[PDB]
């Protein structure tokens, strides 16, 4: 006996359904805004001093003056003599081409006036007394000018010193004398 077997084609038509089509994934966002600044400073306008007298100007000073465990209640008044001056050149005749013979060297300056002393109320703090002070400044001032004719002078101030030794021998002064002479006497008939 035997044993056989019956088979047939075959066919591959697979239908299949892999169609991934998922939603989208992204983002959009926007901006938008507004501020505001400030800027308002101040605003004058410009000024400026002059001044320029005759003779020597009065520079007037003002400072708080303390002598002590007190201080002055208000400041002081103080004057200095400051300014310029011209050599004051006038004569009867003015003259003046090409000779000279007096010194050309001009200068100026400015004398000194009255003064007038100042009286200062200087105050303590709770515990101690005030007390015042006295304070003597110029009161006026004038320019005067004038010529001086001084010479010589001295500045600065360096030296030195030095010291060696000294040797040495004295002279030798030799000498030997003799007294020696002949003499003749023998007379005759």
């Amino acid at each position: 006996g035997w044993q056989a077997f019956k088979n047939d084609a075959t066919e591959i038509i697979p239908e299949l359904g892999e169609y991934p089509e998922p939603p989208p994934e992204l983002e959009n966002n926007k901006t938008m805004n507004r501020a505001e600044n400030g800027g308002r400073p101040p605003h004058h306008p410009f000024e400026t001093k002059d001044v320029s007298e005759y003779s020597c100007r009065e520079l007037h000073f003002t400072r708080y003056v303390t002598d002590g465990p007190c201080r002055s209640a208000k400041p002081v008044t103080e004057l200095v003599c400051s300014g310029q001056c011209g050599p004051a050149r006038l004569l009867p005749n003015a003259i003046g081409r090409g000779k000279w013979w007096r010194p050309s060297g001009p200068d100026f300056r400015c004398i000194p006036d009255r003064y007038r002393a100042q009286r200062v109320q200087l105050l303590c703090p709770g515990g101690e007394a005030p007390r015042a002070r006295k304070v003597r400044l110029v009161a006026s001032c004038k320019c005067k000018r004038l010529t001086r004719f001084h010479n010589q002078s001295e500045l600065k101030d360096f030296g030195t010193e030095a010291a060696r030794p000294q040797k040495g021998r004295k002279p030798r002064p030799r000498a030997r004398s003799a007294k020696a002479n002949q003499a003749e006497l023998e007379n005759a008939y």
